[PDB]
């Protein structure tokens, strides 16, 4: 039921690296830990969008674990190819979009 | 298993209208028809992102039904508040992002 979407800028050509970095991380239990159930990466022009599906608002641990050594790697890894969308960005929480509507059919 | 994400530009302030337009459309069977299982709208700065979850690649009917009178309304409705992201846009398919990675945990 929980969905979050983060948006950054990326060179389209860097997608494969990006994908590769997660691929590896997603083989470990690091994510089942944080509580991630599904992960989808999209690209559109020079925008990168990371969709996370979970079972609860897991953002906090998410935010928590970034400073974390267990996650430096995936972070460096991914990080070298991503840039914050907006000029006023200070932290991770800043790349998170807002949901303003949600509908599930019966 | 099917996920698509469309991105356009929107004035943050127009969100409530946007939401209202779908709210109504989502009360009808019009979407259960097209095959939509879940719908989530996000906003980030002046970007609008529409996530559709389905059970198959439903984009074609999706694309099909736009010219459609059954869908003029929601379309006009929504449409007046959205603008194509990129300058080279010619059609709806052009607002669709690409998935470059997908992971589901066991």
């Amino acid at each position: 039921a929980y969905r979050a979407l983060m948006v950054l800028r990326m060179d389209p050509a860097d997608a494969e690296h990006v994908a590769a970095a997660f691929a590896e991380h997603d083989t470990t239990e690091l994510p089942l830990e944080i509580g991630v159930r599904r992960r989808v990466l999209f690209r559109f022009h020079d925008l990168y969008m990371h969709l996370i599906e979970a079972d609860d608002d897991i953002m906090e641990r998410l935010y928590q674990a970034r400073s974390h050594p267990l996650f430096q790697e995936v972070n460096e890894r991914v990080g070298q190819y991503l840039t914050p969308y907006a000029q006023d960005w200070e932290e991770l929480k800043d790349s998170k979009a807002e949901v303003f509507y949600s509908w599930t059919a019966p």
